[PDB]
């Protein structure tokens, strides 16, 4: 009766929101069971949540802190939890019965394996890793189309809002990633919003300054909000919409939407335009993804529209923004574009961070990466595609760190 | 299979909007019939529809111009329709195994008296009539419990945008007017959008010596436009949405949207806000109620978010709009104090509109007669309800009268 769930990332900002809203939902009455919690290496934190939440399965990646793991959660008393590690430890917790969904909020490597091992498992995959989707988006329709039962369900807040704008009645008849899923919807554009960051109103001359410390002073992750600032992160939300709801790339508008009130919209066939909205946010995707296709109580403080009283709209300026173009660009030649786009990306926004380039430097490097790049015929084995992705991700990280490398 | 359509009260505001959406719909692909076609009165005007849409019925409810309207049918060859007056023509539409759907777009007795026979036919009745929801919901309601397959679908543009952001997999398991249909769909709360009228911006002082010039200088029918201005029509709307959807008074909130992009919201239990948005339009409504629960291809113009740039929210002042206050005072107290309120309102409004009455005189009349109302025994018998609402409807319009001749 209670939905059985893992949690991989557990002390990271979603797998932290996700285990905040159980609790809160698990108050009264037995809504959800956490059956396993998995992080990279933070050793502490996950016991002091293992002692709340007594799950099943521990799994840390990092094998170097697994005897520390196992020595801390001696100290719970009368617990005796399967305890694992590394990518075999992975494999076990997506593999057992008792596990009906997975909520993935890790990122990179063990992102992308643990999607595909859940995947395979037929497990519901409540999907906040999005460079998963834009590095291997094709790998992974593929995977969905063999594994009938799994089902991957967005959590990245722009894509639950589109979600949610959908009718269930049809979209129950589909899944996401699947081939026609925006005929069966009725889809015909979608309106994806984004807050702009915080570089949105500075002119050619102010933008070309602009250092990571600027773009750092909403709090979320360094990454992240390096793309935020960039608009890299909506252009790989762009491609993450095209894959999670085959809608075509025309058919993807940019929206800066400053008070980010409206997470998306939707367009459909007869012109009607359905929106989401809430306050920023990450419970009600995160929950949403796990109660779909019903929704459940919540405590949250109710949307004052008044007070909110002024909503805005405008459209990115691609001059200022070039990131989204590159993305679009590299969506629409597909093949592995999108994979070196996401690599690439990866070691300009860092180089940024770490004061090493300028703000057009970023898309410079990415551009060059991405012209460099000649497109590979796609590995129809599901193994040997898989090995294809990882070649192409490290290449274009070591073609980045070249072209840096000769400029400097 | 084809769309099986009657539009009753077609050459009015909606049966117009209905033919102009059909007709633009049927040039993408043919996919409605237009079966019957029913007029009060003008008997050219349902001539050159009947030479467009070819359908199989005609009627026609004053039988002076009832031979008329035969004389000029003949004039359309190969061309047999069958050919009706009166309320005997409009229950022979409505008992036809031909129509599925049947759209009214007529209101009074007529209005609330078609829509009887068209649920006792276990029809999909689109409603435009708010005042027949508001004046007759208990006698709609205990119908739609007899006759089980017919359906009430919304028109009204709030309450169509209402109804598009469900989830129709639930809608599916109830219909409107039911008892629990908000509990079913998971619904806490509605925001119900307002134009706000003319007279947002007006004082008090200049409220007192408003007319009804100042009323009628979006283009629409004299007695809502004079509702629009006081904030009656959406006093209406509250009630209207309790019915239709069954959502508490205490969950519905009125807000002014003067932009009219944004045409109501609803609230979930876990907090999200779900909206529709177009332009101003009737088109997408009517559309929806036929299509219902599918969409189909319209070549609307697409709503470009980016050029209308802003939307704005504030709260209604209820000294400044006390209707608004009343309309929730009724809802409140249930029973027929609603049919009081609507009888009441269309008096005061046609005082005012005829310059008789100021304009808070139209609210201190509709107070008073509610004051005099006694909650009466809701008939068990469906016959003796509808005698019921009308001996209540009538009572409240003579009260109102003789209220505004005691002082005059
Ligand atoms: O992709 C993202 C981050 C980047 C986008 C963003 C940024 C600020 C707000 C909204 C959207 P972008 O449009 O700038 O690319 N989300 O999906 C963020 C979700 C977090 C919402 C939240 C939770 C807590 C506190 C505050 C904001
Ligand atoms: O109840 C109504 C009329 C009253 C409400 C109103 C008025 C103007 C705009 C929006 C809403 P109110 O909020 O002032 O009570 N609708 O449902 C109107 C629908 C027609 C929309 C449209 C079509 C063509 C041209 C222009 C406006
Ligand atoms: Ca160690
Ligand atoms: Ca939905
Ligand atoms: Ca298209
Ligand atoms: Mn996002
Ligand atoms: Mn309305």
């Amino acid at each position: 009766k209670p939905i059985n769930v893992a949690i991989f990332g557990s002390t990271g900002s979603i797998g932290t929101n996700a285990l905040n809203i159980i609790r809160e939902c698990n108050k009264i009455e037995n809504v959800f069971n956490v059956k396993a919690l998995y992080v990279n290496k933070s050793v502490n934190e996950l016991y002091e949540q293992a002692r709340e939440f007594l799950p099943e399965y521990l799994c840390i990646h990092d094998k170097s802190v697994y005897e520390e793991l196992k020595e801390l959660v001696k100290n719970i008393k009368d617990y005796k939890p399967i305890i694992l590690c590394g990518d075999e430890g992975m494999k076990e917790i997506c593999s057992s019965n008792s596990i009906d969904k997975i909520v993935i909020g890790i990122d990179s490597f063990q992102g992308l394996y643990s999607t595909m091992y859940a995947i395979m498992n037929n497990k519901i995959v409540a999907l906040a890793n999005k460079e998963s989707i834009v590095s291997a988006g094709f790998f992974l329709k593929k995977l969905l189309n063999i594994h009938k039962n799994a089902k991957i369900i967005p959590v990245d807040s722009e894509h639950s809002a589109i979600f949610q704008c959908l009718d269930n009645n049809k979209v129950l008849k589909t899944k996401c990633l699947q081939d026609n899923f925006s005929k069966i919807n009725n889809i015909n554009k979608i309106f994806l919003c984004s807050s702009g960051g915080p570089f949105q109103n500075l002119t050619m001359d102010e933008l070309k300054n602009v250092t990571s410390e600027n773009a750092l002073k909403w709090k979320m992750g360094k990454k992240i909000t390096i793309d935020s600032a960039t608009m890299m992160n909506k252009g790989l939300e762009v491609i993450e919409t095209h894959f999670l709801f085959d809608v075509d790339y025309n058919d993807i508008e940019v929206i800066v939407h400053k008070e980010c009130i409206i997470h998306s919209c939707v367009e459909f066939i007869d012109k009607s335009v359905i929106s989401q909205m809430y306050y920023p946010d990450m419970q009600i995707p995160i929950l949403y993804s796990l109660t779909w296709p019903d929704r459940i109580k919540t405590n949250l403080k109710p949307l004052d529209l008044a007070q909110v009283s002024t909503l805005t709209f405008h459209k990115p300026s691609l001059e200022h923004f070039p990131c989204i173009k590159l993305a679009y660009q590299a969506g629409i030649k597909g093949n592995f574009y999108p994979t070196v786009l996401n690599a690439s990306n990866e070691i300009a926004n860092n180089l940024f961070l770490n004061n090493k380039i300028k703000y057009f430097d970023i898309s410079s490097i990415i551009s060059q990466v991405l012209e460099s790049f000649n497109s590979q015929k796609v590995s129809e084995n599901s193994e040997d595609l898989m090995k294809q992705i990882l070649q192409i991700h490290s290449w274009a990280k070591d073609k980045a760190t070249d072209i840096y490398n000769k400029h400097n």
